[PDB]
C-alpha cells in the first residue's frame, strides 16, 4: 500500500533551487546529513537521560556509512530517536517551509548553497548527488516506514517490510551517473575529516569486498 502525496510548493522550488543552481561545491551534502544524523542522536539520548527504557529498542548511538557501487548508492545509518509517519510527511521532521523562505532570502543576499544547514533544511541537499531519495525510519512510538521521492513534486510513504531496524533512520542515495566519486573510500574519508571531525558520534565508514 503505497500514498503519494505532494509537496508544498515552498518544498518543490527548494529542491528545483538544489537540482538546477550551477555549484559545484556538492560533498557538504555528507556533513548535511550526518548533522542531522547527530542531531537525531542527541535527541533519544535526552530522552533516554529520565527514562532508560527509551533506548530498549538499542544502546549503541552511532553513524555508519554505507557506499555499495554495485547499487550505486551511499547510506547513511544512524540510530538516533527515527521519526514517525507524521514526521515522514511534514517534510522530514523539519519546519522547511519557515526554512526555505529564510534560506531564499539569504541566497539573494550574499548566501550560497552550502549555508543550507543553517536554515534547517539541510535533508534536503541530498539532491545534490542523488537523483532518488529513499528514507527508512523507525521510531518508537510509531512502525517502520519508507519515504521515497525522486524530487518532481512528489514523495511517496509506504510501510517498509525489509530488514528492522530497531530504531534510527537510514537515508539512501541513488547517486546521480556523475557523482560515483562519493562511493570511493578515500573521498569518503576526506570529506567525513574536512566537515564532521567534531562529530560527538562514532562514524563507522564500511568497505566494501
Ligand atoms: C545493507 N544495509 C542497509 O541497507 O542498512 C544497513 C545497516 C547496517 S548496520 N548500521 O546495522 O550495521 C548494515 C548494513 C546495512
Amino acid at each position: 500500500e503505497v500514498e503519494t502525496f505532494a509537496f508544498q510548493a515552498e518544498i518543490a522550488q527548494l529542491m528545483s533551487l538544489i537540482i538546477n543552481t550551477f555549484y559545484s561545491n556538492k560533498e557538504i551534502f555528507l556533513r548535511e546529513l550526518i548533522s542531522n544524523s547527530s542531531d537525531a542522536l542527541d535527541k533519544i539520548r535526552y530522552e533516554s537521560l529520565t527514562d532508560p527504557s527509551k533506548l530498549d529498542s538499542g544502546k549503541e548511538l552511532h553513524i555508519n556509512l554505507i557506499p555499495n557501487k554495485q547499487d550505486r548508492t551511499l547510506t547513511i545509518v544512524d540510530t538516533g530517536i527515527g521519526m514517525t509517519k507524521a514526521d515522514l510527511i511534514n517534510n522530514l521532521g523539519t519546519i522547511a517551509k519557515s526554512g526555505t523562505k529564510a534560506f531564499m532570502e539569504a541566497l539573494q543576499a550574499g548566501a550560497d548553497i552550502s549555508m543550507i544547514g543553517q536554515f534547517g533544511v539541510g535533508f534536503y541537499s541530498a539532491y545534490l548527488v542523488a537523483e532518488k531519495v529513499t528514507v527508512i525510519t523507525k521510531h518508537n512510538d510509531d512502525e517502520q516506514y519508507a519515504w521515497e521521492s525522486s524530487a518532481g513534486g512528489s514523495f511517496t510513504v509506504r510501510t517498509d517490510t525489509g530488514e528492522p531496524m530497531g530504531r534510527g533512520t537510514k537515508v539512501i542515495l541513488h547517486l546521480k551517473e556523475d557523482q560515483t566519486e562519493y562511493l570511493e573510500e578515500r573521498r569518503i574519508k576526506e570529506i567525513v575529516k574536512k566537515h564532521s571531525q567534531f562529530i560527538g558520534y562514532p562514524i563507522t565508514l564500511f568497505v566494501e569486498k
